[PDB]
């Protein structure tokens, strides 16, 4: 199987079961709330309700955040399947997955965002859904920026013959001229900052606020 | 050996050497720097820069954060071993490291704090030693929360000899009565957001104050 789309949670090898817990907590999310627009991923999601502000943008769409960190287009997928879209009928559902995709290429890594689209097409039919381009990383050239640039042509040319589909490039243009990530953007050359979520959420806002 | 004091870096699984980028821009850091205080541990200790503020507090006493997401005790004593203790002379170090120690005992992870500490002792004679407590995690009762108490009894026992070494348990009571952590203090039950960084850091802010 492509490991990518064979949904399965993330082991607890720690053993403090913190992120069963988190899948729960958004379980309850979706079962006592009525949301328009659910997102979800991994850290870039996630830390976007903390690490941008969300309030001023994303608040108003009534919006669950479902990112959790370190998470893979499996582990998203499994998510889906075991209760994060139940008892909810959204409008739009945002994917932004696969740059922590470790040890799959970069097709499997697209046949595991394909099936999260598929997947969130059966259960929400109703919903549009936004898949955002992987993020270039690392503060110079190195195999993960190639990869996540093959995984985004691999989307966007697999969404592009599909109507309520809608692949995002948010990348403003975070690799400079000299082949550098600057910590400004991405305090670790992988996660953003406060700055760096500025111009990412607005293009993701603005998209939204035209579908909607 | 110890593990969790046998210096060694992050090797790079992924491919992007963001972990090693981040270590060289702290010792360019310190190079160019001359910081009162510096800080240094794992994901608690680096998303304060960010995600509480740092700026009120932390910025005007002349502060350097060293904190990686991930890091264990040996990674923060390889880093300091290898550059980021040079070309400085800082009144005060910060150590903040420990939780992610998984598969070491509670004594070795004591062992890879106390490790911290004698390095930091030798390379910056002048300066003293802060060592926060290891946070609880997870949102019930779990073998973390039992292994990070065991270790801040074991550290706070281990500097109660040694005049400018200092222990602080900066936690106002995350663990409820209920046995439960709010996920509005640690969203996912280990990483506090900006409510939860409020109590830690005024506690923080008062013994640096204090000391300097």
């Amino acid at each position: 199987e492509n490991p990518a789309s064979k949904p399965t949670p993330v082991q607890d090898v720690q053993g403090d079961g913190k992120w069963m817990s988190l899948h729960h907590r958004f379980v309850a999310d979706s079962k006592d709330k009525e949301p328009e627009v659910v997102f979800i991923g991994d850290s870039l999601v996630q830390l976007m309700h903390q690490c941008e502000i969300w309030r001023e943008l994303f608040s108003p769409l009534h919006a669950l955040n479902f990112g959790i960190g370190g998470d893979s287009t499996q582990h998203v997928l499994w998510r889906l399947e075991n209760g994060e879209l139940e008892h909810i009928r959204p409008k739009i559902v945002v994917v932004w997955v696969g740059t922590n995709n470790h040890g799959h290429t970069a097709e499997q890594v697209t046949g595991g965002i394909k099936a999260i689209v598929q997947l969130v097409n059966e259960r929400q039919p109703q919903a549009r859904v936004v898949v955002l381009g992987l993020l270039p990383r690392g503060q110079h050239p190195n195999p993960l920026r190639e990869k996540n640039r093959r995984v985004n042509e691999l989307v966007r040319a697999a969404l592009a013959g599909h109507p309520r589909a809608h692949f995002l490039d948010a990348d403003p243009g975070f690799v400079h001229s000299d082949g550098t990530i600057s910590h400004h953007d991405m305090y670790d050359y992988l996660h953003l900052s406060r700055l760096g979520y500025t111009p990412v959420c607005r293009a993701l806002h603005s998209l939204l606020l035209r579908l909607l």
